[PDB]
């Protein structure tokens, strides 16, 4: 009774979410692959475009099925320092998501209003410096104030999960709530949110079409990333000043619903002939 519908639910959830690691991973490596074998694609902005692949493949390939084993199963299987290394690159996932896209926006403007600026500043060894820069200052935002336990609540709520091997809720303190949040998320959502406008305000001023459609597909990516994410935060900050007014499992859908998002590029990405044409290839 209880137990054949476990049994129904458990075999369905698990069919669901391997099909989410599935489109994650295939999505991801595609783009990777693509940007990686294709000469056209080989340009500055998609080393960061590959960055960002980095990020949702190791969403696909880590962050999702221990996420999956928890919602499937009901407990945490794995043991406390995988619960918390699990949560260390969940967030270290998103910071890296949003902190690329802000250079992305930052990228794309210097390109627009200074393309010889642009042309002789930026080179390849530099865009990669770029990049280990935000994954080595995501990794400091993410990893160390988690393996601090700078995070933990006195409250008894928390100490119970704490204790208990089989919870793996990131229950935190407020102060860390609100930091972690501004510093990881809110920040550098305002960064790109700002630059972005100037890009399009720019691009408004000003081959034409076919490099704003491309501008077009980033604005999609910046945008839909907010829309998965922004919700998933807002509530985060609500339960800081009222655990009971936003209901527990629309705190967890929203969650979700970011995860979700490390599919999302590479269907995005299909705007675009070149790597509509790459993806073709490659399958
Ligand atoms: C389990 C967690 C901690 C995973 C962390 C992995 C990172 C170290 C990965 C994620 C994104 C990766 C980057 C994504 C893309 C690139 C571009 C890649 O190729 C180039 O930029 C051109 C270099 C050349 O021309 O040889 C250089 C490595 C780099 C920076 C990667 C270095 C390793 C990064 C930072
Ligand atoms: C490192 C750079 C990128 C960040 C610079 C921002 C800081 C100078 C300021 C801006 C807002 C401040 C935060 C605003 C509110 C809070 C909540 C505050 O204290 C509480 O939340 C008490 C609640 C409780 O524990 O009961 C903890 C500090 C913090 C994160 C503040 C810490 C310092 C912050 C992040
Ligand atoms: C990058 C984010 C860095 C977050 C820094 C948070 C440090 C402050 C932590 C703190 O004040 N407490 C937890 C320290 O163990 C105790 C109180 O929160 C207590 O009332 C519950
Ligand atoms: C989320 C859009 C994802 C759409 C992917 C379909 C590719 C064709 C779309 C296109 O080229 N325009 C729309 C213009
Ligand atoms: C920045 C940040 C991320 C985060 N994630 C764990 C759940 N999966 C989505 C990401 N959770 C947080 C909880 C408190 C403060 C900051 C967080
Ligand atoms: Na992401
Ligand atoms: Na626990």
């Amino acid at each position: 009774g209880a137990e054949l519908l476990s049994q129904q639910w458990e075999a369905g959830m698990s069919l669901l979410m391997a099909l989410v690691v599935l489109l994650i991973v295939a999505g991801n490596v595609l783009v990777i692959a693509a940007i990686g074998s294709t000469q056209r694609l080989q340009t500055l902005t998609n080393l960061f475009i590959t960055s960002l692949a980095c990020a949702d493949l190791v969403v696909g390939l880590l962050v999702v099925p221990f996420g999956a084993t928890l919602v499937v199963r009901g407990t945490w299987l794995w043991g406390s320092f995988l619960c918390e290394l699990w949560t260390s690159l969940d967030v270290l996932c998103v910071t890296a998501s949003i902190e690329t896209l802000c250079v992305i926006a930052i990228d794309r403007y210097l390109a627009i209003t200074s393309p010889f600026r642009y042309q002789s500043l930026m080179t390849r060894a530099r865009a990669k410096v770029i990049i280990c820069t935000v994954w080595a200052i995501s990794a400091l935002v993410s990893f160390l104030p988690i393996m601090m336990h700078w995070w933990r609540d006195e409250d008894p709520q928390a100490l119970k999960c704490y204790q208990d091997p089989g919870c793996c809720d990131f229950v935190t303190n407020r102060a860390y709530a609100i930091a972690s949040s501004i510093i990881s998320f809110y920040i550098p959502l305002l960064i790109m949110i700002f630059v972005a406008l100037r890009v399009y305000r720019e691009a408004k001023e000003q081959m034409l079409m076919r490099e704003h459609k491309a501008l077009k597909t980033l604005g999609i990516i910046m945008g839909v990333f907010t829309l998965c994410w922004l919700p998933f935060f807002l509530v985060n900050i609500v339960n800081v000043f009222n655990r009971d007014l936003v209901p527990d499992w629309l705190f967890v859908a929203f969650n979700w619903l970011g995860y979700a998002n490390s599919a999302m590029n590479p269907i995005i990405y299909c705007r675009s002939p070149d790597f509509r044409k790459a993806f073709k290839r490659l399958l």
